[PDB]
């Protein structure tokens, strides 16, 4: 009954209403627009809401579900791989999670630059990737880890592990058994290297804009919202946050697609019914 059909139903139902709402009208206000262009959204009709935005030039947002920080961002754009790599740095990013296939990342026509398994110079910024271990996440689901050191002049130099998810495909849900064990390694990864700008003294450490896992897939709302979201299940603190609170507040903070497949809010779903986490408000 909690988790029942009719409690479905009017879940889908809210959430609904709010995807339609925050569809992006011409010139949106809330929605960040494009300088003199340059393409700034990878999807035209997927936008980055203007007032949790990270940088003037990506589609990419600070989000927080309770007490859960992340950036979610789309695949960059060729263009924007150099700012791209700033935010990474600027943000001392503990863990970049991409959940991008490597089958769509080969595929030219989608404009999706090979840039954290591959060694490469962007404007002022050099980056260095190297391949660390793999791990398998179940169901055949396969993670291919990479440290990206990202050097410029006059910078400090900064590394960032890469969780590479290489066979999530597109517009579907993976697990809810291989969704929290992705969340678990993702964490993991960030704890790790949170831990070690802790242990030299780090500044970034008190800074809640920093030290933020970013994630993005190919537009940054399906599989990216489900990572976290589960993510967000996996943070003692977020105790009694509703499935309609987690994928709201990830819808006005990004934008109304942020869950994007019906079978993606059902692994949400399942995760909170195993947790006994409401569905709904009030």
């Amino acid at each position: 009954s909690p988790y029942g059909p009719e409690a479905r139903a009017e879940l889908s139902s809210r959430l609904t209403t709010l995807r339609n709402t925050l569809a992006p009208a011409t010139n949106d206000p809330r929605y960040l627009q494009a300088c003199g262009g340059e393409k700034l959204n990878r999807f035209r009709d997927i936008q980055c809401r203007r007032q949790t935005a990270v940088r003037a030039d990506l589609n990419a947002n600070y989000i927080q579900v309770g007490n859960t920080r992340t950036i979610a961002c789309q695949y960059p754009l060729q263009s924007q791989l150099e700012s791209h790599f700033r935010m990474l740095a600027e943000n001392r990013t503990p863990v970049l999670a991409v959940l991008a296939s490597s089958s769509e990342i080969a595929n030219q026509r989608f404009g999706m630059p090979d840039y954290f398994r591959q060694s490469g110079t962007y404007g002022s910024i050099t980056v260095e990737s190297k391949m660390t271990q793999q791990v398998g996440l179940g169901d055949g689901i396969m993670a291919d880890m990479y440290t990206l050191t990202i050097r410029e002049a006059g910078q400090k130099t900064i590394s960032v592990p890469v969780v590479h998810v290489t066979n999530w495909p597109d517009q579907t849900a993976v697990s809810s058994e291989v969704t929290k064990a992705l969340a678990s390694l993702v964490d993991q990864t960030a704890e790790t290297k949170r831990n070690m700008y802790e242990s030299k003294g780090s500044s970034a450490v008190a800074d809640d804009s920093k030290l933020r896992p970013v994630i993005h897939c190919r537009a940054g709302v399906g599989r990216t919202a489900q990572l976290i979201g589960a993510m967000c299940m996996n943070d003692s603190r977020n105790s009694q946050l509703s499935v309609e609170d987690m994928v709201s507040q990830m819808r006005v903070q990004r934008n109304g697609i942020m869950v994007q497949k019906d079978e993606q809010l059902d692994v949400l779903i399942k995760l909170a019914e195993g947790q006994g986490r409401p569905l709904l408000n009030s």
